[PDB]
């Protein structure tokens, strides 16, 4: 085990769920790439699962009771990556239905020069500097959600959340601004 190999022991497949994606989000690369293409909508069927107002998408996969790791690359100020539960309101207009505004979701925002940790309408600006690639580590029984900046020969802890998990969690993504994009790495 290299340093990164400690986390790769727990690698988990994550792909975007097309049935959740807001109509301004385009999915590519077998549901491993998402891009905000506002004001150009895409003709997705109307489904109760689909986010209506917040420009969000969930993973198809849920995680429950073990340790998990995956990597993403983020592009653009306004991107959030984190976790939520199935019961997040898909049709809501208010902050309780975005991934920075409730007590069952946790997320990390990139604003163009710093990351910010979000939980339940509370924000903590960080000074970690930029990282294109983030490693997302979930220790469900341990109540840990950690974000690492990942470079060739390095991992750097950006933020560790202490989380009171209950339901299975889904990877959750919020692409708040035009041209925001997130990709899930191979692993």
């Amino acid at each position: 085990m290299s340093t990164r190999e400690q986390f790769l022991q727990y690698v988990h497949d994550i792909t975007f769920d097309p049935d959740t994606a807001h109509k301004y989000l385009q999915l590519q690369e077998e549901n491993r790439k998402v891009t905000n293409t506002t004001p150009w909508e895409h003709p997705y069927p109307d489904l109760p699962s689909r986010f209506l107002h917040w420009r969000q998408v969930l993973s198809q996969q849920s995680l429950y009771l073990h340790r998990y790791y995956f990597e993403v690359e983020i592009f653009g100020a306004g991107t959030y990556v984190g976790l939520t539960c199935k019961g997040i309101d898909r049709k809501g207009e208010e902050r309780n239905s975005c991934i920075s505004g409730n007590n069952f979701s946790w997320s990390l925002q990139w604003n163009g020069k710093e990351f910010t940790a979000w939980y339940s309408d509370m924000e903590t600006p960080l000074k970690a500097g930029p990282f294109r690639r983030l490693g997302v580590y979930i220790d469900f029984p341990g109540g840990i959600l950690s974000f690492y900046g990942v470079e060739y020969d390095t991992m750097t802890l950006v933020h560790k959340f202490a989380c009171k998990f209950s339901e299975p969690v889904y990877a959750a993504f919020w692409l708040s601004k035009k041209e925001n994009a997130i990709r899930i790495v191979d692993l």
